[PDB]
């Protein structure tokens, strides 16, 4: 993979994640433990991800293969399944976006 390649194989998964409304809005920035009211997070979550931070990886070319990128999509979802209750609304949301993610990345895993 090349630099504009790997971007161009990789921003539509992104897109398809962020494309989720409401579903994508809690993870388009940082976790914020004291505007939520979450002072415990960091001490459950060691290693915080975004899609703001994804996003920022991937334009900067941090990326070098798709394997590198999905690591921080799984990273992302792993942490809000660890962190909420599986019946809580972020949970559901952190679901819904996998399910898109499960698709969206196949036919590039499958191309490698
Ligand atoms: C990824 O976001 C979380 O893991 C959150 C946990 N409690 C929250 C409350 C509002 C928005 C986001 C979160």
């Amino acid at each position: 993979f090349k630099p504009e390649e790997l971007r161009q194989a990789l921003m539509p998964t992104l897109e398809a994640l962020y494309r989720q409304d409401p579903e994508s809005l809690p993870f388009r920035q940082p976790v914020d433990p004291q505007l939520l009211g979450i002072p415990d997070y960091f001490d459950i979550v060691k290693n915080p991800m975004d899609l703001s931070t994804i996003k920022r990886k991937l334009d900067t070319g941090q990326y070098q293969e798709p394997w590198q990128y999905v690591d921080d999509v799984w990273l992302m979802f792993n942490n809000a399944w660890l962190y909420n209750r599986k019946t809580s609304r972020v949970y559901k949301f952190c679901s819904k976006l996998a399910e898109v993610f499960e698709q969206e990345i196949d036919p590039v895993m499958q191309s490698l």
